[PDB]
């Protein structure tokens, strides 16, 4: 009753291209069989939406990669908050919550959002730049380990730390495996920053640390839960700014409704992480034997969401393979949907908002000038190297 297919969207050829698998994941049914890692795969719509609101069915305290908690081993300490199902989840989700919160976004955007503007016109004093490296990377790098509270020593292994996590998601492939062999002084110097003596007072993690005299989290919970904001945050925001970038070279149209009104930069990103997804896929492990679609999957069964398929799925959005900046965005599930919806949406919108509103100030033209590089990651999408040059308006 449900089809069984050889597509392993782990693959090169797979991160090269998955438009084409995705629609064939997609048309195969609700629910299909993937029988080259024995695990189910949704990839409309209405199935990630209903898998993602359905916490108690499909859990996350078995892990969200392919690795099941109850029969392996984690490659780490499970994550306090992405790795835990309500009752758990709930306090550590309040304190993440509140230390990412509206409230927060005040004391950090002047800050956040002159840092884009002078990148901007650093950059436009180059003209061609490489606009991962030069952008979409060192933006990111430039404002948020600061906000963090994070010492400058060690930065240096925040990105190599960031690959490790989101391809230890996926199956025990050569990405997976050769990320985590020598992992251990990537580990060694997060786990040190964890530590609240070595967090800036005021930033995030002095933060956290400091939710511990309310009862929300006990002392020896808190270095975990700092962990999740040096795990999540860098790479994802890198690749939504550096697909946003790349959307507004390849739709000039676009770019040229987004000068004429740079409010609309903060949906302009928004629809650029809806387009690019940079969390491209993760699972959850069902609790009981369940009806999803037409299908009966077993108990203990790991399901794949394809969250950039149900972002792209004709079923629900009007040509989702367009970017367009003025598009309805809400409801897409790039930062996911129900208990678990990304935390930290407010800083990575953030982030992406007010370089998009630099670019739209500042920035006449966007024209790709050298070769695009694909990055390679087991959940994650975007580019390594976009060579572009910057016009100035
Ligand atoms: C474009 C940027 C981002 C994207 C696409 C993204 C994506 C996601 C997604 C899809 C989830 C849901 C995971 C699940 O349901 O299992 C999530 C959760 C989470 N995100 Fe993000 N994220 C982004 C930025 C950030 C930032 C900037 C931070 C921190 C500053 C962050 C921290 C977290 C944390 C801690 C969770 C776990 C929340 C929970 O389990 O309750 N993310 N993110
Ligand atoms: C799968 C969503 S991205 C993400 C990665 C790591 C954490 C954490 O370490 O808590 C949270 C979210
Ligand atoms: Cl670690
Ligand atoms: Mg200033």
């Amino acid at each position: 009753t449900i089809p069984h297919l050889a597509i392993d969207p782990f693959s090169l050829d797979f991160f090269d291209d998955p438009y084409p698998d995705q629609q064939t994941l997609r048309d195969a049914g609700p629910v299909v069989y993937l029988d080259k890692w024995n695990v189910y795969g949704v990839a409309r719509y209405a199935e990630v939406h209903a898998v993602l609101n359905d916490p108690t069915t499909f859990c996350s305290s078995r892990g969200v990669g392919l690795s099941d908690f109850k029969k392996e081993k984690p490659w780490r300490p499970p994550s306090l908050i992405l790795e835990a199902d309500p009752p758990a989840h709930t306090r550590p989700r309040a304190v993440l919550s509140k230390v990412l919160s509206p409230a927060t976004m005040k004391t950090i955007r002047d800050g956040f959002a002159a840092a884009a503007d002078a990148k901007v016109d650093e950059l436009l004093q180059r003209g061609c730049i490489d606009a991962i490296a030069d952008l979409a990377e060192a933006y990111p790098l430039s404002v948020f380990p600061d906000a963090m509270g994070l010492k400058q020593e060690g930065r240096e292994h925040l990105l190599p730390y960031a690959g490790l996590v989101f391809n230890a998601f996926g199956p025990p492939n050569e990405l997976r495996q050769t990320a985590i062999e020598r992992s251990a002084p990537h580990q060694a110097y997060v786990n040190e920053q964890c530590q609240r003596p070595n967090l800036a007072p005021g930033g995030f993690g002095a933060c956290i640390h400091a939710f511990t005299d309310t009862g929300e989290i006990t002392p020896d919970e808190a270095p975990l839960l700092v962990r999740s904001l040096l795990s999540a945050g860098l790479d994802e925001t890198v690749n939504g700014i550096g697909a946003a970038v790349y959307c507004l070279a390849r739709f000039p149209g676009e770019l040229q409704r987004l000068r004429s009104d740079p409010t609309l930069a903060r949906n302009a990103f928004e629809e650029a992480v809806r387009f690019e997804s940079p969390v491209q896929t993760f699972f959850r492990t069902t609790t009981r034997e369940v009806e999803l679609g037409g299908a009966v999957i077993g108990e203990g069964e790991k399901v794949l969401m394809f969250l950039g398929s149900a972002n792209r799925d004709p079923r629900r959005w009007s040509d989702p393979d367009l970017y367009d900046i003025t598009r309805k965005t809400s409801g897409h599930v790039g930062f996911g949907s129900g208990v678990h919806m990304c935390v930290g949406q407010l800083v990575a919108r953030l982030e992406g908002e007010v370089m998009l509103s630099a670019l739209a100030r500042k920035v006449a033209a966007i024209d790709i000038d050298g070769p695009v590089k694909r990055r390679f990651n087991n959940t994650l999408r975007g580019l390594e190297s976009l060579p572009v040059k910057l016009t100035p308006a």
